[PDB]
């Protein structure tokens, strides 16, 4: 899939987008791929941070569905108006697509200022689409007009600019080291895994695995930290702290208050720990475990800002744990695969790693339920 790779640019911490077209003759974009959502929205209309928008009246095959649509968030808002046109994506597959898109007409904390983006590109399944379920996310479109196979796979490789891979319709071989493991998706809205233990440096929290897993535990493209459900943060940080302690850092800093600084080319990288997450496997009673370092966690602003934080929606596997991988989300098969990305950051001493089997039983005890 020579085409598509690295088809994905981005600045650090802005997201990660991808080329695509609207309408006919074809309107270029630059749309983030956000597997935490499943709307795709474009800016419609002059805002100052953007630097072009969809622009409806030159579009022949555009079509109105005369409906609006509000999502609110926890700080801003995006509101407009549902369409459909024709889409295509310049480095994916051959093929163009009839879309709802949301052309979006009034928005706040959306658009970023100074960034190179303008709409967003939600890979995530129909429940979670808004207004509602009715509205056919773009994959799913993709796949019932084309014969493109029902997945994709993406390797983050982490202003800086930074850039990546989407893979649609397949996986590309050289873009991971080892074998691909998969983990089931437990249910098809947000792409929800189950984690089933976590260690620091090799030693279990000990918590009931229900914890790490409330209320869900997604992998989320859109999201820039691993975000942890408060009760598993407080004890992920208590280890990280005590795990580090040769060097004392400020209390602000494990809350994100603050950076940590060194001089150029002497971060004490040995000195932090690995994070492990053991995932569901897709056999019963079989594990196994990704594994991450202070190269993914600690994120660069030589000062860093520590990008693992606590949460009220469940566990965010975002960027922190996808540059270290390369993830397929073979919706086909509902499962989400992990191998050893071949861009991902690293030092002499420690890789990120993916590794199998381990005996993990009561594993389907560690999922959440009303
Ligand atoms: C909708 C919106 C308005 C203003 C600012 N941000 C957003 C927004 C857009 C896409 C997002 N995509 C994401 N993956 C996330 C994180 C994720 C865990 C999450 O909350 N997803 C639900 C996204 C939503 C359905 C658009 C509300 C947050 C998002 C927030």
């Amino acid at each position: 899939f020579v085409e598509m790779v690295d088809n994905l640019r981005g600045k650090s911490g802005q997201g990660y987008y991808v080329e695509m077209t609207v309408g006919s003759p074809p309107q270029t974009l630059n749309i983030l791929v956000d597997t935490g959502s499943s709307n795709f929205a474009v800016g419609a209309a002059p805002h100052p941070f953007l630097h072009r928008y969809y622009q409806r009246q030159l579009s022949s095959t555009y079509r109105d569905l005369r409906k609006g649509v509000y999502v609110p968030y926890t700080q801003g808002k995006w509101e407009g108006e549902l369409g459909t046109d024709l889409v295509s994506i310049p480095h994916g597959p051959n093929v163009t697509v009839r879309a709802n898109i949301a052309a979006i007409t009034e928005s706040d904390k959306f658009f970023i200022n100074g960034s190179n983006w303008e709409g967003i590109l939600g890979l995530a399944y129909a429940e979670i689409a808004r207004p509602d379920d009715s509205l056919e996310p773009f994959f799913d479109s993709l796949v019932k007009q084309t014969h493109v196979p029902n997945l994709f796979s993406l390797q983050l490789c982490g202003l800086a600019s930074v850039g990546g891979s989407m893979i649609i319709g397949g996986i590309d071989h050289s873009l991971y080291t080892g074998s691909l493991w998969y983990t089931p998706i437990r249910r098809e809205w947000y792409y929800e895994v189950i984690i089933v233990r976590v260690e620091i440096n090799g030693q279990d929290l000990k918590m009931d695995c229900k914890e790490y897993n409330y209320d869900k535990s997604i992998v989320d493209s859109g999201t820039t930290n691993l975000r942890l459900p408060k009760k598993v943060f407080e004890a992920a940080v208590k280890s990280i702290k005590a795990a580090s302690s040769t060097e004392k850092f400020p209390d602000g800093f494990w809350l994100g208050e603050q950076l940590v600084c060194w001089q150029a080319g002497t971060t004490p990288w040995n000195i932090f720990p690995v994070i492990s997450l053991y995932l569901m496997g897709e056999v019963t009673n079989q594990s196994f475990r990704i594994t991450i370092l202070p190269q993914q966690y600690l994120r660069p602003v030589d000062c860093y800002k520590f990008a693992i934080s606590q949460s009220s929606t469940g566990t965010v596997m975002g960027a922190v744990i996808m540059e270290g991988f390369y993830v397929v989300f073979d919706r086909a098969r509902k499962r989400i695969g992990f191998a050893v990305s071949a861009c991902h950051v690293h030092d002499e001493f420690r890789t990120a790693a993916v590794e199998g089997p381990f005996v993990t039983l009561d594993m389907e005890d560690c999922g959440y339920n009303i």
